[PDB]
């Protein structure tokens, strides 16, 4: 069971690695529509698909908190 | 088996998060994309990414789909 | 145990699918990045995210390689 729980746990340990690079890359997003608003419809998107990609973040690191206590019960 | 079930099962529903996360940061990256082409060899790289991007987040909804597949059997 | 082995397999395989999907949405951040530097304090912000996120990238990979490793053992 011990080398069980070692492999859930690089698994569980991999996706809070993929969540934090999903954070990382919104930022640079947001930087780069920044830059491009600094140089309509297109306004339009970019807030519905923004405000659903933090809603999705959050749920992420919801289900990453309950993952882990999970794991560690 | 239960709460053996339960923590596989976050799992899963957590790779599906990510990769909504994913997909909804694509749909704000061909937003950028098209900003900058309102204001060559990038056009080149940028078409060759995104033709790369469109089958992983295929693949990827095809190996959710069997996952959760499997996780139910 | 197969069946058990099996979904484990399809997990960490989906990690994988869910990393080269980031992996390819960095190289057209940077791509959008470059346009947009064509066409300061972001400067700044660009630099530390960038550099974070390739990080987490090299990270991840070292994880998945790890996770793969202990699934087949």
């Amino acid at each position: 069971t011990v080398q069980a729980r070692q492999l859930l746990s690089g698994i569980v340990q991999q996706q809070n690695d993929l969540l934090r690079a999903i954070e990382a890359q919104q930022h640079l997003l947001q930087l780069t529509v920044w830059g491009i608003k600094q140089l309509m419809e297109w306004d339009r998107e970019i807030n519905n698909y923004t405000s659903l990609i933090h809603s999705l973040i959050e749920e992420s690191q919801n289900q990453q908190e309950k993952n882990e206590q999970e794991l560690l019960e």
